């Protein structure tokens, strides 16, 4: 039972889950839902017949994200609405857990002024005698039948020695899963002019990997590796969030190398239908 929150620039309408903090919607108001609308698109979307998520969390033997620790962190928050005020070009919204031990947990979403790239950051205050481990990690999941509603879509993702890499829906749909090692790089899902990205920004090796989660629900996702919070300290766990336009100028500033034009040729290829007439 984790309440939703609304946090809002000029560009982009998230709902954040407070359990867990994923993003569970996000719409882009500078893009109208279809010719003619009031409406804005619809890129990330929670809903009985589709959903869409940009999904994050900390793992590893320690973090509370991990299923052997419990159920996922329910965050406090100071309020349910957070909306870009004028004359301000950045927003935060913070939220916080307690661990059963003291060890505070503070989440933050830090959203700039017409910017599609939300930064989110963790920060693990370790209050107890042990070190703290732990892994933070980025899930993009996603149906992959869209309602039946009565042009493609797919996985990428790049690495130093990968330069451009494609997963289709159906491969991860079939149990043959990506599973590497990155430094840096990024993982992302692709449809026409829009596209989701984690990109982490640690030190490490970061694995990469695709997964079937079962009942029509493809995913990608990045887990870094895992980082030991000493008794003394504070630790963080810092990646970033496109949600927006696949407008590549801009990814990149975000992510270097953030080059789709393969990708798209590949899925665009490979999601028409074959047909071979017969002679005449």
């Amino acid at each position: 039972q984790g309440k939703l929150i609304s946090v809002k620039t000029d560009v982009l309408d998230l709902t954040i889950n407070t359990r867990g903090g994923d993003v569970e919607q996000a719409l882009l108001p500078a893009y109208p839902k279809e010719l003619n609308s009031t409406q804005p698109f619809q890129l990330l979307e929670t809903s009985p017949q589709f959903i869409y998520q940009a999904q994050s969390g900390l793992t590893g033997r320690d973090g509370p994200d991990n299923p052997a620790n419990g159920p996922r962190p329910l965050y406090n928050v100071e309020k349910d609405a957070y909306v870009l005020a004028e004359g301000q070009n950045e927003l935060q919204v913070p939220m916080t857990y307690t661990d059963a031990a003291g060890n505070t947990f503070t989440k933050t979403f830090v959203l700039k002024r017409g910017d599609y790239a939300v930064n989110v950051n963790y920060n693990v205050q370790n209050a107890g005698e042990k070190p703290l481990e732990i892994s933070s990690f980025g899930q993009l999941k996603q149906s992959i039948t869209l309602p039946p509603h009565l042009t493609f879509r797919g996985a990428a993702y790049s690495t130093p020695d990968a330069a451009y890499a494609a997963y289709a829906f159906d491969t991860i749909a079939d149990n043959e899963n990506l599973n590497i090692s990155s430094k840096g790089g990024w993982v992302a899902m692709l449809q026409q002019y829009f596209a989701t990205a984690w990109i982490p920004h640690n030190d490490g090796t970061n694995n990469f990997y695709t997964a079937n989660l079962g009942n029509g629900i493809a995913a990608i996702g990045y887990k870094s590796q895992p980082v030991l919070v000493q008794p003394g300290q504070t630790g963080a766990m810092n990646s970033t969030l496109w949600v927006g336009p696949e407008i590549q100028d801009k990814m990149a500033a975000v992510a270097p190398h953030l080059d789709l034009t393969v990708d798209y040729g590949w899925l665009w290829f490979i999601s028409q239908p074959l047909l071979v007439p017969r002679g005449s």
